[PDB]
């Protein structure tokens, strides 16, 4: 038995709680990346990210971070901070596509989600929603800043989805034009947005039961 | 706007159907491995809590015992422990692992187990799609070292790990004589831990095989 | 047992007398950054606990307020605040990084000033072979997180970056109403940590250049060389 | 001088002669730890190139092999591959840790291996102070995933990890039949990261002792 437990409190998973009416509306995919560069290659990836989910019937949203102060140098009421934070509520996933700089997630990248709360009075701007994680460098392949981003994503208490993009050497990839050539990273992208919408319309409707919380339930019992 | 670089005859639409089709009947199949082989192991005591909380949220748990797992290319694959982790993974819709934090990182055992467990074997895909959990237990102060390891390791394997994870920071205070956690904040994590595990995995294990129907793969196949 | 696949010309056996050359005389010059623009900051009151301490050791101590620094690529690399970190950066002998943990990872202001510091800048490079002593501060409990990625980043930066480090948890609780931290175990870990870096910077400092004298360096140089005569037809 | 949470008696200011005790003269001790157990291992086979560089920069190389070695706790410390490892640890000055990325990490073999290593066993620290290289080999294309947890790692042994180090992208593609690397900018990077092993392991070890020398400690 569990003698460690609250028994009032304990509850088994109820499969019609994981299955409400499914919504109709395009799933909101919020895109962020990590680059003011005029030649930003995981800006042209985050475009290539939108053309591929508005394809699949997302609603996609990509945030300018030009104008971004840093964290804690302006009120939150700041143009753009207020713009990111009600970009992060109004998403149901997110898409973050960063740079590899210095073997890591940019400070661009890092300085969006340190804008961002975990909370704000009621309403969770992160919390339940999906996401997708992406890098790009100018060198050979690399996962150090999908990897950071993915823990990230845990602290956001995201659902990261399992696929991820990480592209090599990005200069090859982007024609003049600003569009990826057909390549096996392409198709990466294209698998990783494939699977992020389906994850969306998996769990947006139940996210709510989803983190329904036992120790939630305990203490405000 | 265009998409010029994509297969347009592969390309598809997402499918409401398929994220639904008729909930499966029969128990949750959930697999914990724990990373120690002491007699007195605070893993293995949350690998025991947890399989209580499964049960009770209505899983059919295994727990898998790596004592006498040789090293990873130490012993042929047909050696019993190897297949009967292989045969666990395979069974599994789910799975948890717990770890000591040792030297600051995921202990060996663990990162043995996972090592013996291939992605592809033949046509089956031992982890792929199947939901997955990360705990750690410590006997210092807290650290995520090993869960944030356990964590990248999940996407290498292909599996939905959940958001939420524990970590017991002196695990030793934790456990009484009779091996029970005691109640406390980190035992009320373990509840939710377990119970986000199952949602998800009752969420997944019937979609899985559409959630896991890749472009790429479709266009390879063509 | 011989080596095929080297240059028998770039190779050199390490030389112990290059590794102890004249000892120099001014005081190790430290480059503090830190990772928050808070008006109660505990990076910042760390970051001047470990200033005090350093000075004590006799260092030399300059500390960047990152007030005003433009986002990467968002401002020419003139910027005044840009010109700043990277003139702090070629100056310092070794440096001191403090990030909070936000989100369980450094902080994206310490991220965006080591963005703006290049490996190169033409013959200079700004934290090849210096020190790096990494420490973090949270609100909540113990973590690394933040700490583990400075880690890495210092290797990425090719900085000698020293075993010790500090992760200070519930921040708030250690420092009392002045701005000081109170004494503890974190703060005599503070000390381990100045201590170390002081000792790492003074032995190394002066053969850095023999450190950072590489075999594949002097392969390319040799190479370069042949051909740029190579192109001016010279035989 | 302004520092009122500091025991000012156990502060010392840097003492320059005490890291620059006479040069020892006997040979550089480095130790080789590889994670793979594969027939053919090109972790095995890097470790061989890393020892063969090592000696002719004149460094005493000797490799452990991890074959036999029990999973910890698995047998008792005293286990012979046991007390052959932590002995050939408290043997060296330096070590080179060479791990596949095995599912985007460092392999079991070479996390058991330092499990069995304990910071201390009484009064020695097999690890402590002493310099550490970390390389990598991976059957897909770079990734720094197994060195970036080595690196960690090396911390929490205490060690002096030096910043240069190896990632060889399809190790496979790299190594002849008679299991030699071949001629490449992998290689050249392997012979930097020795030669940089030595020249830390030079300036260091005799100081050590001083270097791991800490106000706390000698506050409590």
């Amino acid at each position: 038995d569990l003698p460690a437990a609250n028994l009032q409190q304990l509850r088994l998973p109820d499969s019609a709680s994981l299955r409400p009416a499914f919504s109709t509306h395009r799933p909101r995919i919020l895109i962020l990346y990590g680059s003011l560069r005029t030649v930003s290659y995981s800006r042209l990836l985050a475009e290539e990210a939108r053309r591929l989910l508005e394809f699949f019937g997302a609603e996609v949203k990509v945030f300018d971070p030009s104008g971004l102060p840093l964290p804690d140098a302006a009120p939150v009421s700041h143009p753009k901070v207020q713009e990111l934070r009600e970009l992060s509520i109004w998403s149901e996933g997110q898409v973050w596509v960063s740079p590899e700089r210095h073997g890591a997630m940019t400070g661009i990248m890092k300085a969006q989600i340190d804008w961002i709360p975990l909370s704000t009075g009621s309403i969770r701007p992160t919390q339940g929603k999906t996401l997708a994680v992406m890098q790009v460098s100018g060198g050979s392949q690399s996962f150090n800043a999908v990897n950071q981003m993915r823990i990230l994503g845990r602290w956001m208490r995201m659902i990261t989805i399992p696929n991820q993009s990480s592209v090599a050497k990005a200069f090859q990839e982007f024609d003049a034009n600003g569009r990826m050539k057909p390549s096996s990273y392409y198709d990466r992208v294209v698998d990783v947005m494939e699977e992020l919408v389906k994850f969306t319309l998996l769990t947006r409707d139940c996210s709510a039961y989803l983190t329904d919380r036992y120790s939630e339930r305990k203490e405000s019992a």
